[PDB]
Formats: C-alpha cells, structure tokens, sequence
RNA sequence: CCCGUCUUGAAACACGGACCAAGGAGUCUGACAUGUGUGCGAGUCAACGGGCGAGUAAACCCGUAAGGCGUAAGGAAGCUGAUUGGUGGGAUCCCCCUGAGGGGUGCACCGCCGACCGACCUUGAUCUUCUGAGAAGGGUUCGAGUGUGAGCAUACCUGUCGGGACCCGAAAGAUGGUGAACUAUGCCUGAGCGGGGCGAAGCCAGAGGAAACUCUGGUGGAGGCCCGCAGCGAUACUGACGUGCAAAUCGUUCGUCUGACUUGGGUAUAGGGGCGAAAGACUAAUCGAACCGUCUAGUAGCUGGUUCCCUCCGAAGUUUCCCUCAGGAUAGCUGGAGCUCGCGUGCGAGUUCUAUCGGGUAAAGCCAAUGAUUAGAGGCCUCGGGGCCUCGACCUAUUCUCAAACUUUAAAUAGGUAGGACGGCGCGGCUGCUUUGUUGAGCCGCGCCACGGAAUCAAGAGCUCCAAGUGGGCCAUUUUUGGUAAGCAGAACUGGCGAUGCGGGAUGAACCGGAAGCCGGGUUACGGUGCCAAACUGCGCGCUAACCUAGAUCCCA
RNA sequence: UCCGGUGCGCUCCCGGCGGCCCUUGAAAAUCCGGAGGACCGAAUGCCGUCCACGCCCGGUCGUACUCAUAACCGCAUCAGGUCUCCAAGGUGAACAGCCUCUGGUCGAUGGAACAAUGUAGGCAAGGGAAGUCGGCAAAAUGGAUCCGUAACUUCGGGAAA
RNA sequence: CCAACUCAGAACUGGUACGGACAAGGGGAAUCCGACUGUUUAAUUAAAACAAAGCAUUGCGAUGGUCCCAACGGAUGUUUACGCAAUGUGAUUUCUGCCCAGUGCUCUGAUGUCAAAGUGAAGAAAUUCAACCAAGCGCGGGUAAACGGCGGGAGUAACUAUGACUCUCUUAAGGUAGCCAAAUGCCUCGUCAUCUAAUUAGUGACGCGCAUGAAUGGAUUAACGAGAUUCCCACUGUCCCUGUCUACUAUCCAGCGAAACCACAGCCAAGGGAACGGGCUUGGCAGAAUCAGCGGGGAAAGAAGACCCUGUUGAGCUUGACUCUAGUCCGACUUUGUGAAAUGACGUUAUUUUACUUAUUCCGUGAAUCGGAAGCGGGUUUUUGGACCCAAGGCUCGCUUCGCGGGCCGAUCCGGGCGGAAGACAUUGUCAGGUGGGGAGUUUGGCUGGGGCGGCACAUCUGUUAAAAGAUAACGCAGGUGUCCUAAGAUGAGCUCAACGAGAACAGAAAUCUCGUGUGGAACAGAAGGGUAAAAGCUCGUUUGAUUCUGAUUUCCAGUACGAAUACGAACCGUGAAAGCGUGGCCUAACGAUCCUUUAGACCUUCGGAAUUCGAAGCUAGAGGUGUCAGAAAAGUUACCACAGGGAUAACUGGCUUGUGGCAGCCAAGCGUUCAUAGCGACGUUGCUUUUUGAUCCUUCGAUGUCGGCUCUUCCUAUCAUUGUGAAGCAGAAUUCACCAAGUGUUGGAUUGUUCACCCACCAAUAGGGAACGUGAGCUGGGUUUAGACCGUCGUGAGACAGGUUAGUUUUACCCUACUGAUGACAGUGUCGCAAUAGUAAUUCAACCUAGUACGAGAGGAACCGUUGAUUCACACAAUUGGCCAUCGCGCUUGG
C-alpha cells in the first residue's frame, strides 16, 4: 500500500491553511490593570470582511494605558455591533451587547462569545458566526463558572475570564443551500486543500483499506477502533452507534 | 536432401546461421583422495627464521628437548594400553625321480580359527593405605586395534567440494545518491477570452378592483444559460500515415468557450515517497514503485555455445532414497590402471546329457468341492398351492452350457540341485558339547588308495582401485491389462533402433538380408531377370477376359 | 504643408453608476500631509526662509542578431511543441469565410506522359437503406423577416419544437 | 441651416432568379443510464466511471480530535462546533421496511483468566512456591444511513384452475413498499399484446424472480448528453450496378538514393517422411535477358508466446496464512520533594484521600500597578465616531544669583515572586503486558492420459491381473490397515463344531431335553487367502515367555535403515506326571531418525587450582513425532503483471482411431383392403464416410494471426432443378422408387455477431459438401479474448464467474515463385500462310397453337412439332435514350 490521503495532511505542504488575504488574528485586547479593575473605552472604526471566516470582525481603537499612542485591536464582531459604538472592556464595563466583561461580573443566563478558557488567553469559545455561549451558574467558593458552550456541552472555566456579550454576527449562513459545486470551490479556496472528496470506495486497494472489489463495497465494518494505527483509521471512528438518530439520540 | 543443436525420432512446415577478418569458453587456488614418477625411510620434512650468496628475489648451509605428519589403540569420560600365530591353498628354489609323480622350502595374497590391548560384561585364590592390587579363569558383544613397522616429502593427471569456478543470460533484493525544464496538486504575481440568442430581479406607464391584488406594454440585463470566433480540448471516419512530416502527426468532423475558464513566470511537495474531481493516473518518450552508481562477474535443478588429428575400448533411459517427477545421490552398464596366476592337467559356461526336486499357467473338469446355469424323466413318501384331481416344492437317476479373483486332475516352455583330488578308506587322538554308554558330533594326526571320473567349448581365470557417461526411451514377433478403437496408455521374455553404414522392400530409424580397415579376383544372402535397370520377352501345365482404372508379392498403406 | 463635417465604428486610456459573492479580490520600499510646540531672533540688525536665478557632479553590468514551416526543444534546415504587444479597405451580425492595400513572398528538386491500383475532391437515370453488426460514409437542413408552434414540465422550460 | 442610417410600403423588371459564391440546425415518437455545468486512462477505453450540490453518519471543548516526525518539534490553526477532522450516499419529487444471533465498533467494572517490579515463606544459596495483581480478553448492555442478512413442505371454496383459509418443520429476522426475462432470468428466441409481408431486435404487459429490492439506497423524474438502443419522416452511390470528371501519386526521364530481410535456394502431382516438401522417391515437364502489376504460396517479416503448463523464480494486492514491526493503550522504576488523616502490616511500613510549592508542564505580555497594610469612601474614566506624552504647582539646599543646577512632595507605605493555571500528577528515560495487514519478511507439497476440482494409486495388507521359480505396470479390478485383547497372551486337561434326521407337558418354523448321522459344510477380534478336529475350535485348572542380556538370519534391499518375523546362545520363570511348549495375538498389515525434552538403570564418569553439598553435563534403555509416513515450521489473489523455460503439456489445422454423428447393404416377422419384398423392414446382422463431437498428444509455445460475414476461384456426388430412361397399389394430372449423369443453375429479404435456426417472397429448383473447420501483408471487427466501467451470484477480503452489459490502435511486399498482361529471343529482311498443343460456353423459362383434346363416371387434365418472347451468362458495340464536364464551349450570377 501507499500513505493514503488522511496521512498526507500532517506534512502541511499543498494542504496548508490558505491565510494570504487574512487579515490578522481576531482577541481580545491583553488583560491588563484598567480591564482588571475598572473599564476602557474603545471605539469601532470599521466591521470587514475575513477571507474563510464567517463571522465580521470589528477593528477597534484603545488609548493607550501609559503609551502615547493609539492601540488597534480586532474583535470578532458581535451582532448589533456598529462603526462609531464606543465599546467598553473591563471588571465594570455595563451589560451591554458588544461590551467585554470577565464571567465574574456576568448574570446567570446571559448570552456572550469569544469566551476565554484561560484568564489572559484572550477568547476561544464561541467564535463562529451565529454561535454564542450561555452562563448557566456561578460558584464563588471555587471561583469558576458554568458555561454551555455551543454544542450543548458543559464547562467549568475561572470567573476572571473574559467574554463579549451577545451573539457572534452573520449567523445564519448555512442555511442557504450552495446550488453548485462552484460555490463550493470558491468557498474552500480561501480555506485549504480539502475540496472535492474523493470517496474511498472508489480507490484501488493501494490508497485506501475501502479500495478495491469487483463492485464498490466497503467489505468490513467502517467503524473502527480509536487505537489503529493511522493509514488504518479511516471511516467511522470509535464510532458508539451509527445509523440514523432517531428519538432521544437526537437530543 | 543443410550444417550445428535438443530429441524416441530432423532435409523438415523445430530453433541458430547473409558474408569475411580478428577476438571468443573446464582455468587459477585451498582441502582431500586414488594412481604414477622421484628422494629418503621408522622416520620424514630448511616450511617461520637465521647464516649467507650469482655485488646477489636464485643457489648453498643451519632443527641445538621447535613444529607437522608418521611411530598405539580403545573409551563419553575417569582411565587402561597390545605374551609376541596355527592352519588350507600358493611364487621361487633344493633333492629324488623322469608320471597330471614324491619329499624339503612356504615369500606376497586370500580363506578359516586362536591368542593379545581396549569399551562393556564376567571372574577373585592371595594381599591392601577400603579401594585398590591380581593366582587362576573367561565372552554368539563392541573397536577406524595388536601378533617384527611404512611412512614423510615432492611432481603431475583424474575426481569430489569451496570460491566468478567452462562461457554468456534473468524477473528480483540491498545500499547511497539525482530529478517537479514533462506531468499531478497547493500557493504568490501577471496575462488572455469576437459577434449573436434567450430575457430573471428591480423600475416606468396604462387598464381592472371594495380590498387583496390582477392584467397589458415598455424598461432593465440576471445566469457554473444557448449558437458561435480566438483559446482550450479531442467524438467519428475505427479516413490519411503506419521503415510517417511526426517514437502520437495530418485531413475533415466534433466538445467547451465569463467559468470548477485558459495560460507565463515564481514557489512548495521526491521514490514505498510525492501528487491524484481516482484512470493504478502522473512523477523529464521510464511508473502495479522513477532515474543514476554501487553491492555484482547477484543465483539459476532452465536455454544457447564449448576450438587439432588418427588409434583403441565403449554405454544408459533400469534399482532404491530424496517437497523427489526437466534435478540429485545410489547400484547396474563403461573406461583406465593394474595386480595375482594359468598355457590345457583349466573347475570356468545366457548349451545339452544323466539323476533328482519344486510349480498350478495353457488345456481340462462340473457326469468331483464352491459358485453360475437349461431341460425333461421316475418316485411321487411328505410339505404348500389351488381346483379326489391338480401345479410347485421335495427325493432318485440323468441332461444343455460356464468361471481373472472356482477346482480334483494337469502340460509345453522356463526354475533349483548334483555328476570327485575341497574324493574315499583304515588306524589313533582332542572336547568344557552330546549319550545309560570313548555313545555320538565336529575337528586333528598318521598311513594307503584315488587314469581326472557325462557331452561340447574354454581368443584363459581370479582380485582390487579410481572415475566418466546414463537414470525422457522407441520399434517388432509372441504372451498380455485398460479402452469401440488409435501411429492410444501400461506390463512380461527376446531381439532391434537409438549409437549403424551397406544390399533388398519405388520412397521409410525398427521389415528381409547383413553388420563395415584400404583394394584385386571369385561366389552368394534377401530380392530379382519386358523397358526404365545389371540378369530369359528362357523351358513347361493350368486358371483368368474385368463394356468397375482386371490383376500384379512379408511388415504395407 | 490649408479649411470643415461625421459615428451603437475599431484599439487604448479615463470617468461615473449598477450587478455578483457562505469568493470581498497582496505586501513593503518610498513619498506627501497633519496634531503638538520643547527651543530660537531683533529692538532693528540679526535670525529664519520648502521662493527665483547662478555654480559643480552622474559608478558597475546588460544592449549585435533569431524568436522560429531554417538561429529555441523535438538526434535534422523535422507539416509537431514554445509566453506576449501592434492590427487597414470591401462584403457581413462579425479580429467567420471570400477578395484587396501597406509589408512580405513565389521557399518547398525539376522535365515528359495521363495505364491499372491508390489518396483527396465531385457528379449520376429509375428505385430510396433492399447495403451493413449498425445509415459507417455521404446527402439533405442551414442566414434573415413574418406567421405559427404539441406532449410533458421541477412552471424556469421544452422551442430555432 | 446642417445631418447620419435604421425600419416600413409601392410600382416596374429578368428564362421563378435572388441568405445566387462564401457562410450556415436535419426533424420526429420512445427505452436504458447519469440529475445538470465540470473531470478522467499524455500515446488503443470520454463513459453508465470520477466529481458535484443535497442527504446522513462518526470523532473532538485545546491537559483535545485527525495527521506528520529519527529526535526535537510541527500541519489543521491568522483556527474554536454555523468549526476542524473521518466516512457513506449522490439534484428535486416520493420513500427509505424487518433482523444486534454472527463479524466489528462502543458503554459499563461485586466478577474468572491476566506481565514485569514489589511482597511473603522454605533453602546453605542459586532457585522454588504461594499470595497479591494494570490494560486486554471473558461476562452484561447498546449500535444496521456499521459490515452484512432477510426460508421450506402438505391440504383446502357449487365444473376445472387458483389458494383467501387451516396444519406442520423452522430462523437473529424470514424480502415489506416497490420494480422486473431490466446494463440484474439459467431455463429462453419465456408467454400475451404491439410494431413488420416476414422481427432471436424495440416497446407495453404478465412474474414461485437460476440470482430484484430500499442512502451496499428502492421507485420516479422536467432539463441536459461527441453516452447504449428501437422506430417513423426527410435525405441520399450504402446498395441494385456501376460509370465518369479534376488534382496529386504510381508510371518514364535527369540528378540524388535508403531499409526490412537473406542456411542454400526458388515450376508442379502423388508417395513416403517429425503424420501438410523447393530439395528425397516416381512421374508431369523444362529454352537467353527484361517491363508493369498482383497478393495463392514461401507453414513470409516484425518479437527467445503475453494464453496454458513447469520452476522448490518473482513482483503488485488481500486476509481467518506463518513470523515480526512503527504507533498506540496499560503497569512498574525513574524524574520525585514537603505535610496530614484514615486504614493495614512488621520505631519501620503498605494503601487511600487530601494539603504545600520550588521540580516539572501549560497560558499571557513590547514581562506596565502583583501581594500585604494604610489612607479615602460609604454601609477617579458610560448621552456625542474630538483631544490626551516629555508636569503644572508647592516645599527646600547649592548657586560663578534674580539666572542655572540639585533634593523631597505632587505620584501613600511595606514586601529579595513579571502575571496566571495545574502540580509532584502529567511529562521524560528503561523494562513489562495487550493491541497492531498501518508496515516488513516469507510461505502457500506431490502424483495426475494438460492444469484445476475430485481422488490417493504418497506408509501399507489379501485375492487377481502375473504369462505353473522369483520379479513385474496403469487414477487396473474386489477389499483391507492407524485399531482391538490380562486375554482374545502362555500352558495343561477334557470335549467336538455347522447342519440334518427321529423323539419329549405347556412348546409352535424357531426356547430346553434325548438318541443318531455329521471331513468341518462351524469357530478362530478385523480384509482376503491359507491353516487347524482326542485342535489352532469349545469348556474348565493353574498362570504372566506380552520377562532380562547381546549377537546372527530372513523379508524390504543399495543386499543401508526402520517395521515385522525366524533360529540359537546365556539368565529368570510359567504350565504339565512328563516329553515338551511359551521371547505376545494360528500365519500373511496394524507403524517412526538426528536435535531437543522427559523417565528408568548403574555406593558409574565430568564440571579442567584443591574439596564438600545443590545444580548442570555424560554413559545404557524406553517414552513425547514427524500419516507428504528416510521425518521443512507455512493462506490467498492477479483481467496491472514479470522472468527462465517447455511443443516433456492444454487451447487451432493436419495425422491415427470412428465410440458418437452421418450414409448404405443382407435376412424376412409384419405392414401394405387381398398380397413378405410397388413402397416399407421389427428382432438381428455386415459395412462405408471424415462435411459432427469425442479419444489421443505425433508436429508447432526464440508465435503457422484465434469466430462469422463479404469477396473470388476451383473441386466432390451421397442429384434439389434441368437432359435421356426403367418401376409403381403409374387412367389422366401430380407424386414415389431406381438407373446413366456434376454439363448448367441453386436467388431477394425480416430477427440474430453469429455457424445453426426461423419466417416472408420469388423461382425450373431454392440439394449437400471439400479446398490448413479455403480465403485478415484481401477487407470488415459485430462476437470472442488485455487494460476503464456497471449489474447479479460467489468470497471476510484482494478478487472470481464455458453469466449479462457498454467503450476499447487490425502493422510491412520493392525479394523469390505463382498468376496477369508487356518487350525480347526464336540465325538476312519482309509479306502471306500452315499448324502441334492448350483454353473454350451457352443457359433455363414462359406465352400462343396442339386443347378443354388424349385419359377419366365425374372432378380434373397433359405432351412432341411449330410460332413468338423472356431469364442467367458471354462477347462486342454507342445510331438513339440515359450518365459523367475544367470542351473551363456558351449563357446567367454572388463577393472582391
Ligand atoms: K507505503
Ligand atoms: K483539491
Ligand atoms: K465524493
Ligand atoms: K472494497
Ligand atoms: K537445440
Ligand atoms: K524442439
Ligand atoms: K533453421
Ligand atoms: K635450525
Ligand atoms: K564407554
Ligand atoms: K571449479
Ligand atoms: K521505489
Ligand atoms: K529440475
Ligand atoms: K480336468
Ligand atoms: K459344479
Ligand atoms: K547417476
Ligand atoms: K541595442
Ligand atoms: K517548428
Ligand atoms: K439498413
Ligand atoms: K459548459
Ligand atoms: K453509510
Ligand atoms: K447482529
Ligand atoms: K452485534
Ligand atoms: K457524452
Ligand atoms: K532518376
Ligand atoms: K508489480
Ligand atoms: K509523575
Ligand atoms: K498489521
Ligand atoms: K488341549
Ligand atoms: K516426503
Ligand atoms: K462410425
Ligand atoms: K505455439
Ligand atoms: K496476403
Ligand atoms: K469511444
Ligand atoms: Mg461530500
Ligand atoms: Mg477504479
Ligand atoms: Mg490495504
Ligand atoms: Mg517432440
Ligand atoms: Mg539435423
Ligand atoms: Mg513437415
Ligand atoms: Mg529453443
Ligand atoms: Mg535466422
Ligand atoms: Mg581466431
Ligand atoms: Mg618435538
Ligand atoms: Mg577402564
Ligand atoms: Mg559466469
Ligand atoms: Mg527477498
Ligand atoms: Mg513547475
Ligand atoms: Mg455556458
Ligand atoms: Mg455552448
Ligand atoms: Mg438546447
Ligand atoms: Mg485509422
Ligand atoms: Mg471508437
Ligand atoms: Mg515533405
Ligand atoms: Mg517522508
Ligand atoms: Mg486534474
Ligand atoms: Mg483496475
Ligand atoms: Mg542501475
Ligand atoms: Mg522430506
Ligand atoms: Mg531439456
Ligand atoms: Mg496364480
Ligand atoms: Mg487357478
Ligand atoms: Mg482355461
Ligand atoms: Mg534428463
Ligand atoms: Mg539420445
Ligand atoms: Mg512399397
Ligand atoms: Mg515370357
Ligand atoms: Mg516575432
Ligand atoms: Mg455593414
Ligand atoms: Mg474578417
Ligand atoms: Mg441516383
Ligand atoms: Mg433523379
Ligand atoms: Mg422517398
Ligand atoms: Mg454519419
Ligand atoms: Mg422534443
Ligand atoms: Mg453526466
Ligand atoms: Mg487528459
Ligand atoms: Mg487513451
Ligand atoms: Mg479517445
Ligand atoms: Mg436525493
Ligand atoms: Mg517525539
Ligand atoms: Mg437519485
Ligand atoms: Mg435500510
Ligand atoms: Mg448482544
Ligand atoms: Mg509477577
Ligand atoms: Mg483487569
Ligand atoms: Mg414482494
Ligand atoms: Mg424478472
Ligand atoms: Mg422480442
Ligand atoms: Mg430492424
Ligand atoms: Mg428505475
Ligand atoms: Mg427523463
Ligand atoms: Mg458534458
Ligand atoms: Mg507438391
Ligand atoms: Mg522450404
Ligand atoms: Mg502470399
Ligand atoms: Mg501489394
Ligand atoms: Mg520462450
Ligand atoms: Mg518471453
Ligand atoms: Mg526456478
Ligand atoms: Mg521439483
Ligand atoms: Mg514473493
Ligand atoms: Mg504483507
Ligand atoms: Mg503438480
Ligand atoms: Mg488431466
Ligand atoms: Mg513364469
Ligand atoms: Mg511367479
Ligand atoms: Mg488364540
Ligand atoms: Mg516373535
Ligand atoms: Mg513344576
Ligand atoms: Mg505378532
Ligand atoms: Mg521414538
Ligand atoms: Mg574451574
Ligand atoms: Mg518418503
Ligand atoms: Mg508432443
Ligand atoms: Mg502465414
Ligand atoms: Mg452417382
Ligand atoms: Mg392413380
Ligand atoms: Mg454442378
Ligand atoms: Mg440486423
Ligand atoms: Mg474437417
Ligand atoms: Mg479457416
Ligand atoms: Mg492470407
Ligand atoms: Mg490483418
Ligand atoms: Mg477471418
Ligand atoms: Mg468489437
């Protein structure tokens, strides 16, 4: 056999991420002592586009703590969010979509995103287009706070970290049905090398454990354990049931 | 009939070979072995080295407790370690005698039987340091032993084996490198793409309506939309070409043509890796694993080739074992080397004779067992069957026909043994075996006898060493299995071909004759004598008349 | 070496508006402008000056020619392959085809005959796929204007029916 | 006053010509497949294959999923579930049934099995034992848009037929909705309808469907297609049936000028022969040199057959093959320190939970207000898309003084942690266990009337083949063997069996008992053969010779081993009064080396510095096994394929044979109203043929191009028609049988790739065959038979299918010969002739007349002669008609 197509993504190489047009990572601003404590006012100057990003981002100017001179950030966009809002980032910034404020300082059943997991890693939850995060309950004793992030799951993070309030903007998008394999092309160009599939079936046995036979059939379960080996695992991984999730599975 | 070649079989419609020159294939080396030559000999070897020396890679000299091999073997080992020959044949010589003679001598070699050393077993008087010594006495056991050494060095042929290993030849494997100037895909930065058709949303005007909204005309120019130029691509003619213009082109005809579009340059990915809208595609005319060098003269039970002359001898396709069936080893067949003897008194023979022994095929047998099988006849006692009758069972004597796996009997052919000096007789002796018993058994000594104890032949007999080739067979008379049969397949005995020409069968590997140095003469074999074509249209009798191509010679058509 | 006209004309450049995207379509050198006003002259001679004019200076390497039916690659002076710029008149919707001007060129070894077979291009009485595996090949249709246009349909088409 | 070019209409006019050249859709009715646009095997496959939007499933919250990496690190990621990664399906519309037993995947964790380390015990110790003991496995649950699967028999309703219904075996579930002789149906050219004159085709139906079926997606579907298929209209040189025109070749010349190929060569018939000769045998024959063509032959060239087989050659791929491996999971030790509590074991000490931060790990930043305590406030900036830096001010020293330079406040103090998280876990290193076709290496017997499948003829016994010693083959024939037995072994004694006859309550064909006859007709473990009667059989008594130690011999055979057997010797025993017998089974089969392991035996030998005791190593004899049985450790596939070879061996022709196929004869039971033989020929029996298929494997594997059709010639006769005749159950007409006879002819079509077949139609007739199953350098390429692709069945899979389907490069002649024509030669030259010999050709039908005649009850119904035409064929020819034009002859006409 040859190093089959899943195995040849690790090497980087004509399936490295397309960033050319990108314009620039989208955080917070660095946890500092006026955030910490009190509140600084940003102002948003412009919401652009992100080539193979959904959500808008915001570019937003700061004064400075103790620089003469102005601080550029790039948020992801909240929606509502607007050129000209003054933006607010601190312990006691107000509870205001766009606003943003650590977990600690945040109600029971609010509505944020560009949720920190790490206090000062500046935003990693919630950072898609139409995805946001709930604050389910807050535990002082411990100093951590319940989030339900957006696939339903449950997480414990510390109260000092950041969250913008709202929802993250554009959502929506992929309810509109693509029509075309163009769009799809032009969707994944500005993305990376994945497009279009070839379906293992229809390789030969060489390139691919589903290749091969004198008609297309898998010929083995496609659900295969977490431990193979890769060149081995392909198909469905580890899979704990398949077929069609009907009633409570569906939840 | 063309050579070479594999082959049961080649002039072959089996392969190599257009022609000439030159080159072109059993070698070198290590180990061992038999044989032979040479030296010395219970020894032998100058081999590492030293002393020297043709001013010198030679030659010459040196082995003082060197070393190798030999001089002693047996045992796993601890250990022990050759008491030193008897006999039947036999070369040569000596004496007598002049016989296929009789005595003495008895080497080499062979047969037979003891003894000695050791492993194993067995045995133990008398001693001893308690485990040893050994008076005597052993064994269907075992040994590459002993019983007055034969080795060592060296030369060469041949053979086995390792190596490139007679020469040339794989598909592969490994190692280390080089390519993305083609092509695949991503990325960066540029460039390129007539004229037409359809007429989406939005917009204007008019008309209808209670409203909702509806209708008509225009405007507008949407789209992996249509026709189509360039570009890109490549469907059909299965057209041309097919030693081409071209290792993919040419002609006409075709797909697409604002997009998943086309294209330049830059840049990224490298060989079990890349890249792949996926064809195992593509990765520099190379891809179901590229290219270059090396390992490498890779290995081949397989194909091809393998170089002068005469002379002599001269095969095998069969046995056993083998992951053995295209191979190998083994035995047989063969050559070379001899050696031991012998000269007709031979002790030999793919033959017979005499005497004697075994056999179960051919035939025969069923009126003999076992099995198969036809018909009547008598008795009809007793059993069943049916209607006293009656058929069949039964019993007796007969009768037709049979057997590779039936048989009383039983050939032909073939098989075994014997026909003297290794015989016989007489008198003695030995024994632990044997017997009631010097009774037997075998052996030993002495003496005597033994015209060779059927025929024929005997270009003689015996013994050993080393080694080649072969281990596909085929044909025929006869016996014979499978098969309808076969120029089919498989066995038995012999011959033949293969390896072999020559005369005859027109022609033919096998049929008939017959086997061969180079010649002259003579005569034949098989076959022939009208011509072809050497020899009669020879001398005799009969048969046949074919208007079907009358008929015309084993195998044989 | 002069005086005018004309345009859904062609090539290039620019302007402005609109459509399209789950696609929004580089960077840096360099240059310009701005906010701020530390510091600085003169009592009028100094200071400042992106103004005008005058004066001086200008490295290294490439530069011929072909760019292709003969200068590149394909073993060749090979009907193949190889990026791009300029683009006249007529016909016509048209950088279609056909003809012409500028420029280029007659470079493909020549001569004589006019058999078969061939290659390429044609035509054909009457019949009209009977040919053939099969309408292969060829023929027929073709532009424009007007009229007219079915089944079916995802209502968009089908349709140049 | 100046304007450009679009549209509409009218008159006139030409041989109805006018998009006049150029340019430039054929159209329609349907089926199959794929939604569409797109992409694909550069140089044989453009497609139904790939992709696609849509749909569905799976993993993953960063201490992560997937992946790369020798290590360090890295890709996804400038990312964060509307995301990334891994799969299947394949627009829309309608749907997507049942099965979790199997194979996977997965969840759970009082519970068997389960490694190293660690722990305990015993021992002089090496070591041994026990306990404890992770993951995994096992046990239990879930999961099918995971791999996949989804059934038989019999009865049954007012004619039959059918089976709602009932009975019964049974599965994890028994194929549901649909669909179908389908690109899926063997039978099959299925049945019915439709289309045609005729249809193996097409379409619509029918369905117990060899072998349909639901995201291995089922059923539909507008639009689209260089995709497969059928029909209709138009159109035509595709055809009937060829003809002709132009150009360039060929051809001839000047100049220039190769290559393939070549044993020698080149006329035939038959024969024999390696079974298909240019050479040989016997014949026919045979006359210099040369030109243009031609494809019969040279089993022509091109290439050490790619098919098939063999080899102790590979390679790609697969997996339930053997042996391993990266990775990954898991435990121990290490990194690795500081505490506490609970519990447990013996001041130490295990286990569990938890605390500490400095090791270690991670996150953030241009390391910019961290920790503590004070002041202050109570119980520092948020209507606005501005601006914000380098300190004002106060206090206080120096001062080379009203100007410079310092200090402290403004701007709280203190703290030797840049900020935050996890934390001795994780991580790293080492070993241990599990997993591991992701990956590596390798294997995948032999015999064999080719190989495979089957079988075992591979070790092995009896009878026979086997030819009266021995030996003797086949995938010959009929059978047997891998065991069984403390007796079924040994020995002694007594006894006699099978069967039959005649007798005895129940009792009979057959229970038990009595007598008689009884050569074995019984029994003796098993196959068969042989052998045995006071026994080798049967019943009893005593017993272990089924024992120990060698050697020898036989069978096999190389005169090796093994197995088996036999005769002795030396011991110890059994049995019998004793001789004697007994070393397994009455005899002929019933079995196994080296190495290793294990056991038994010998107050045995060695552990090499000397000893002792463990342990280990030897000597002798057995046991654990190799059945491919003289004894490797071993699964597939290749249609992507490779190499060495093989005509030792298959798939053609030819050759032998002729069972089978085809054709023919002899006898005469019977049929034929009567009547064996006009015409037939049962039961038997004798042949021919090589146009059937088999059998064989002789020729060819350094290659003889492998279906059919088309085209073209020749040959055969076993005669379909035509000429001449005989026979009849021959009145006529028609028909049948037979004779001479191969001169002439034997056709046009639908369906199928076909050969074959079948139908329609015509005809005098629509006979059968050969020539390497004639004929591919003659064509064609539909089929078969490479590589792409689809279905069904089969297989876990790679893949397989004398199953279906669709797309798939057909090369070379100029050599020799043959044949066709062309010059020349043939003794000066020319004209006119003769002539051997060879070739050869004509053919069939119809009408009229005979004649409504002969004949016949009637129906019906001929023929010769003669006349006039026609068919097939042949050889010529162009007056006429028709065809061809570059007469470039004349005219017309488009654009320039
Ligand atoms: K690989
Ligand atoms: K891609
Ligand atoms: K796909
Ligand atoms: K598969
Ligand atoms: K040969
Ligand atoms: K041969
Ligand atoms: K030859
Ligand atoms: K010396
Ligand atoms: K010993
Ligand atoms: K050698
Ligand atoms: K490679
Ligand atoms: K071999
Ligand atoms: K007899
Ligand atoms: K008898
Ligand atoms: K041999
Ligand atoms: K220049
Ligand atoms: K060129
Ligand atoms: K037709
Ligand atoms: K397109
Ligand atoms: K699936
Ligand atoms: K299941
Ligand atoms: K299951
Ligand atoms: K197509
Ligand atoms: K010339
Ligand atoms: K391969
Ligand atoms: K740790
Ligand atoms: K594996
Ligand atoms: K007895
Ligand atoms: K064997
Ligand atoms: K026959
Ligand atoms: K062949
Ligand atoms: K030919
Ligand atoms: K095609
Ligand atoms: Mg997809
Ligand atoms: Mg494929
Ligand atoms: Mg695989
Ligand atoms: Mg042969
Ligand atoms: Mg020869
Ligand atoms: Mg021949
Ligand atoms: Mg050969
Ligand atoms: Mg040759
Ligand atoms: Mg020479
Ligand atoms: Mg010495
Ligand atoms: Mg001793
Ligand atoms: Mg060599
Ligand atoms: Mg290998
Ligand atoms: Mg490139
Ligand atoms: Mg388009
Ligand atoms: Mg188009
Ligand atoms: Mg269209
Ligand atoms: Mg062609
Ligand atoms: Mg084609
Ligand atoms: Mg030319
Ligand atoms: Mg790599
Ligand atoms: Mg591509
Ligand atoms: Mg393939
Ligand atoms: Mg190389
Ligand atoms: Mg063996
Ligand atoms: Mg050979
Ligand atoms: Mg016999
Ligand atoms: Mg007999
Ligand atoms: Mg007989
Ligand atoms: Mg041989
Ligand atoms: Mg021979
Ligand atoms: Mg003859
Ligand atoms: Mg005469
Ligand atoms: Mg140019
Ligand atoms: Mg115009
Ligand atoms: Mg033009
Ligand atoms: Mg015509
Ligand atoms: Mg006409
Ligand atoms: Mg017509
Ligand atoms: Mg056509
Ligand atoms: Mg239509
Ligand atoms: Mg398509
Ligand atoms: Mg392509
Ligand atoms: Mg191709
Ligand atoms: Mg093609
Ligand atoms: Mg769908
Ligand atoms: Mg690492
Ligand atoms: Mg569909
Ligand atoms: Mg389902
Ligand atoms: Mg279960
Ligand atoms: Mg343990
Ligand atoms: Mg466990
Ligand atoms: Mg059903
Ligand atoms: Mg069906
Ligand atoms: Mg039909
Ligand atoms: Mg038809
Ligand atoms: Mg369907
Ligand atoms: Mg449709
Ligand atoms: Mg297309
Ligand atoms: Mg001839
Ligand atoms: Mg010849
Ligand atoms: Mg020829
Ligand atoms: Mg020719
Ligand atoms: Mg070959
Ligand atoms: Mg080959
Ligand atoms: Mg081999
Ligand atoms: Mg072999
Ligand atoms: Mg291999
Ligand atoms: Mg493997
Ligand atoms: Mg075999
Ligand atoms: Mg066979
Ligand atoms: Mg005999
Ligand atoms: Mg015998
Ligand atoms: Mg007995
Ligand atoms: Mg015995
Ligand atoms: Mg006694
Ligand atoms: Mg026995
Ligand atoms: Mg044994
Ligand atoms: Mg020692
Ligand atoms: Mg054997
Ligand atoms: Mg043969
Ligand atoms: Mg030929
Ligand atoms: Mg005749
Ligand atoms: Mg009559
Ligand atoms: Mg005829
Ligand atoms: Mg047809
Ligand atoms: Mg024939
Ligand atoms: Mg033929
Ligand atoms: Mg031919
Ligand atoms: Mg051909
Ligand atoms: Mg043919
Ligand atoms: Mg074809």
């Amino acid at each position: 056999g040859r190093v089959i197509r899943a195995q040849r993504k690790g090497a980087g190489s004509v399936f490295k991420s397309h960033t050319h047009h990108r314009k620039g990572p989208a955080r917070f601003r660095t946890l500092d002592f006026g955030e910490r404590n009190g509140y600084l006012k940003g102002v948003i100057t412009e919401v652009i586009h992100d080539p193979g990003r959904g959500a808008p981002l915001a570019r937003v100017t700061f004064r400075h703590p103790f620089r003469y001179k102005h601080q550029k950030e790039l948020f992801v966009a909240a929606e509502g969010m607007y050129t000209g809002q003054f933006v607010y980032c601190g312990k006691k910034a107000t509870l205001m979509v766009g606003n943003v404020l650590p977990l600690r300082s945040i109600p029971e059943g609010a509505v944020v995103c560009n949720v920190e997991h790490k206090v000062g890693d500046r935003g990693v939850f919630a950072r898609c287009s139409g995805d946001y995060a709930i604050v389910i309950s807050h535990n002082p004793d411990n100093g951590t706070t319940r989030v339900k992030l957006p696939s339903g799951a449950k997480k414990i993070v510390p109260s000092g970290c950041r969250a913008m309030i709202g929802q993250v903007a554009g959502g929506g998008r992929t309810e509109k049905p693509m029509l075309k394999a163009g769009n799809a092309y032009h969707k994944y160009r500005v993305k990376r090398n994945c497009w279009p599939k070839v379906r293992g079936v229809a390789m030969n046995p060489v390139e691919h454990p589903h290749g091969g036979g004198n008609h297309q059939h898998i010929g083995h379960a496609s659900t295969v354990r977490r431990d193979a080996p890769p060149g081995q695992k392909v198909g469905l991984i580890a899979a704990r049931r398949t077929g069609r999730l009907r009633g409570q599975a569906r939840a």
